[PDB]
Parts: C-alpha cells; sequence; structure tokens
C-alpha cells in the first residue's frame, strides 16, 4: 500500500513544524522549498523510506517495533520507533528528552504525512509520480 516513488504535491505548516523541532532559519529556508520525492520500498522484514531533494537525500531502513539510530535531513541523532497502526506507520523520533510523531497513512490517491511536534501540526501530501 506504501511502496512507490511519492511526489510532494502539498504542504501546510510544515515551516512551523521544522521551527518547533529547532531547526535554523537557513536549513528550513532550503527544506521548505524543497518538493521531495519519497521512495518505500520492503524486502522481507526490512523497509527502506528514500527522500530524495535538491537539497538533501536521506534514507531510513527499519522493522517494525526495532529501535534505530537515525540521522535527520536537519542534522539530529534521534532514537527512531516505526510500527505500523491500523495502516499507519507511526514513527516517533526522541532526542535530549524531547519528542516529534509522523505518521504516513494512504489516503484515496494520496500519501498523507502527518508531523506532530508539541502544538504544532504539518501535512504534507504525496501523489505516486
Ligand atoms: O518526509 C517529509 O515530508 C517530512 C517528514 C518530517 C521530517 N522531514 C523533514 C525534512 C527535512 C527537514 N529539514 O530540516 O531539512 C526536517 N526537519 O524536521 N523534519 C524535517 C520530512
Amino acid at each position: 500500500a506504501f511502496v512507490g516513488t511519492w511526489k510532494l504535491v502539498s504542504s501546510e505548516n510544515f515551516d512551523d513544524y521544522m521551527k518547533e523541532v529547532g531547526v535554523g532559519f537557513a536549513t528550513r529556508k532550503v527544506a521548505g522549498m524543497a518538493k521531495p520525492n519519497m521512495i518505500i520500498s520492503v524486502n522481507g522484514d526490512v523497509i527502506t523510506i528514500k527522500s530524495e531533494s535538491t537539497f538533501k537525500n536521506t534514507e531510513i531502513s527499519f522493522i517494525l517495533g526495532q529501535e534505530f539510530d537515525e540521522v535527520t535531513a536537519d542534522d539530529r541523532k534521534v532514537k527512531s520507533t516505526i510500527t505500523l497502526d491500523g495502516g499507519v506507520l507511526v514513527h516517533v523520533q526522541k532526542w535530549d528528552g524531547k519528542s516529534t510523531t509522523i505518521k504516513r497513512k494512504r489516503e484515496d490517491d494520496k500519501l498523507v504525512v502527518e508531523c506532530v511536534m508539541k502544538g504544532v501540526t504539518s501535512t504534507r501530501v504525496y501523489e505516486r509520480a
């Protein structure tokens, strides 16, 4: 359901989200005008999510319910746990007593990414490439 190549088509509140996470202005400026592709693949237990953009490429590979070390696009060193809850991929990142949740869900033709940090929610919609 998640496997594919996905292109960003809309975004709400992403600058506020990155500011709440603690991302500096210059990174927010280039990350916000980026229009990434998200490439999701699976082989057995291992899910890979790639983000490709002219700002930064990133990749995570993980097993559901197995905490892993992640370096984010903004260079945060986080402890990440991804689970699959009612069709939703729920990704929690924990660092310095803080946390952020990124939910990836399939709604109609879209892949919806909901990013929560404290009182800020950002919603990013992707469509198949
Ligand atoms: O995949 C998506 O659409 C977004 C999900 C939430 C995490 N994403 C982010 C991207 C980039 C930067 N950055 O600062 O360059 C972030 N900083 O915080 N979060 C960031 C991508």
